[PDB]
C-alpha cells in the first residue's frame, strides 16, 4: 500500500526524541492544523531487495496494517502514515509518561497492589489484541509506555508492533524472535508461534513487576536462550519472601514450556490472583 507523499514538515513540528530502536528513531511532533501532539516513527526503508540495512517493505506493512485495526485504551493507535524516499513515518498515539523500563528503574520496589494495576492493564490490551488474532511477539517493559508517570496507579499502553503478526491458522512460521530475556521457549527453538508466546511473556514480566529480577536472564544472550528453553528458573526466597502464594501460581501456570499447557489470556483474567536480536 501506498502512503502519504508530502513531506511531513509541511503538516508536522518535530521536538524532543522520544526514543529508538535499530532501525526506527521516534520524536515528540505536533500537527500544526490542530496543535495536537503525536509520537513519530520514522522507519528507515531498506535500499534493495537483498539488503539487511532497513525494515523491509513488508514488514513495514504488517506494522501498519495491525495499528490501523486497533483502537482500545491500553494499546497505540494510529493516526497518520507518510513516507518518503528513505522512511516510512508512522504518526503514532503520543505516550508522554515513559516506559515501564524506566519507570521500574527509577521507582522503589512495587508492592503487589502497584504490580497488578500495572499487569491488569496488560492482559486488558493484550486480551482486546488476542480477540482480534494479534500475537504482540514483542511484550517486554521497554515496549509499555505509562499516559503520566507522576499519579499514583500510572495507566499505561502498550506499543512496538513492529513483530506483531495476524495467527489465522492458529499458529505462524516464519520465525520471528525477539529479545532473549523475554522471548518463550518455542521462540528459542524455532518451532511454530501462536498467541501462547505473549502469555509467557507476560510471566516474565510479571516476575520482573514483584522482584526486580529476570527470571532466566544469564550473563550472555545463549545463556539466557537455554535457560528459557529449559524453563530454568526459581523463585528467590530474597525477592520473593513477602510475594503471596497466589501471584507465584499465577507466573508459575504461564512460564509453562508447552505452549498448550500454558494459561491463555482468558484464563489469566479469570486466575484468582485478578480476578475482582538474539545474536552476540
Ligand atoms: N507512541 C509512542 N509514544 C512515546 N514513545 C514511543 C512511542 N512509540 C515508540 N516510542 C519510543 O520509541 C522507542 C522505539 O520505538 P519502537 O516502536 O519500540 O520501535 P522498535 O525499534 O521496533 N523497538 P526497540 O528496537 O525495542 O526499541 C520505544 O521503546 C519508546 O521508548
Ligand atoms: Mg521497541
Amino acid at each position: 500500500t501506498v502512503f502519504r507523499q508530502e513531506n511531513v514538515d509541511d503538516y508536522y513540528d518535530t521536538g524532543e526524541e522520544l526514543g529508538s530502536g535499530v532501525f526506527a528513531v521516534v520524536k515528540k511532533c505536533r500537527e500544526k492544523s490542530t496543535g495536537l501532539q503525536y509520537a513519530a516513527k520514522f522507519i528507515k526503508k531498506r535500499r534493495t531487495k537483498s539488503s539487511r540495512r532497513g525494515v523491509s517493505r513488508e514488514d513495514i506493512e504488517r506494522e501498519v496494517s495491525i495499528l490501523k485495526e486497533i483502537q482500545h485504551p491500553n494499546v497505540i493507535t494510529l493516526h497518520e502514515v507518510y513516507e518518503n524516499k528513505t522512511d516510512v513515518i508512522l504518526i503514532l498515539e503520543l505516550v508522554a509518561g515513559g516506559e515501564l523500563f524506566d519507570f521500574l528503574a527509577e521507582k522503589e520496589s512495587l508492592t503487589e497492589e502497584e504490580a497488578t494495576e500495572f499487569l491488569k492493564q496488560i492482559l486488558n490490551g493484550v486480551y482486546y489484541l488476542h480477540s482480534l488474532q494479534i500475537a504482540h511477539f514483542d511484550l517486554k517493559p521497554e515496549n509499555i509506555m505509562l499516559l503520566d508517570r507522576n499519579v499514583p496507579k500510572p495507566r499505561i499502553k502498550i506499543i512496538d508492533f513492529g513483530l506483531a503478526h495476524k495467527i489465522d491458522f492458529g499458529n505462524e512460521f516464519k520465525n520471528i524472535f525477539g529479545t532473549p530475556e523475554f522471548v518463550a521457549p518455542e521462540i528459542v527453538n524455532y518451532e511454530p508461534l501462536g498467541l501462547e508466546a505473549d502469555m509467557w511473556s507476560i510471566g516474565v514480566i510479571t516476575y520482573i513487576l514483584l522482584s526486580g529480577a529476570s527470571p532466566f536472564l544469564g550473563d550472555t544472550k545463549q545463556e539466557t536462550l537455554a535457560n528459557v528453553s529449559a524453563v530454568n528458573y526459581e523463585f528467590e526466597d530474597e525477592y520473593f519472601s513477602n510475594t503471596s502464594a497466589l501471584a507465584k501460581d499465577f507466573i508459575r501456570r504461564l512460564l509453562v514450556k508447552d505452549p498448550k499447557k500454558r494459561m491463555t489470556i482468558q484464563d489469566s483474567l479469570q486466575h484468582p490472583w485478578i480476578k475482582p536480536p538474539q545474536f552476540e
